[PDB]
């Protein structure tokens, strides 16, 4: 069993919980208590290696291999808020070069705020993925989680 430490960060409300608990118990939540769990454990094979994601939901990381920043695609000031999450990863890591998955959440409401094109365009500028992703629908949630995990391997 191969572990791997995920970190998930991102403004307020953006759906950090919910994505960590569609991952964990395949369910969505409408709210999360104030004061639920932040470190979570996940076993699960990806790619035929048997792995122990250690996955720590942050409040709205020099421990952390990888980053899940979040934004929700119906929150424009999350999505600007995203510059502040890389530039503080960028100093606990002394580095611009860190396993990182840029996740655009709530992909199943209507009337976006923030375009798929604009994020594709941040996620290229840090040289990472983008993933769009739904907490309620499952849209993604794998992916993004994944992917991260294969971020660190190519580390
Ligand atoms: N429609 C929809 N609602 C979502 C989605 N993800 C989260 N939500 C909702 O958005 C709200 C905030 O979710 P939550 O997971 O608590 O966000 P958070 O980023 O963990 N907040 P905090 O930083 O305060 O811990 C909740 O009402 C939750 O149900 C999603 O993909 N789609
Ligand atoms: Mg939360």
């Amino acid at each position: 069993m191969t572990e791997y430490k995920l970190v998930v960060v991102g403004a307020g409300g953006v759906g950090k919980s919910a994505l960590t608990i569609q991952l964990i118990q395949n369910h969505f939540v409408d709210e999360y208590d104030p004061s639920i769990e932040d470190s979570y454990r996940k076993q699960v094979v990806i790619d035929g290696e048997t792995c122990l994601l250690d996955i720590l939901d942050t409040a709205g990381m020099r421990t952390g291999e990888g980053f899940l920043c979040v934004f929700a695609i119906n929150n424009t000031k999350s999505f600007e808020d995203i510059h502040q999450y890389r530039e503080q990863i960028k100093r606990v890591k002394d580095s611009d070069d860190v396993p990182m998955v840029l996740v655009g959440n709530k992909c199943d409401l209507a009337a976006r705020t923030v375009e798929s094109r604009q994020a594709q365009d941040l996620a290229r500028s840090y040289g990472i993925p983008y993933i769009e992703t739904s907490a309620k629908t499952r849209q993604g949630v794998e992916d993004a989680f994944y992917t991260l995990v294969r971020e660190i391997r190519q580390h």
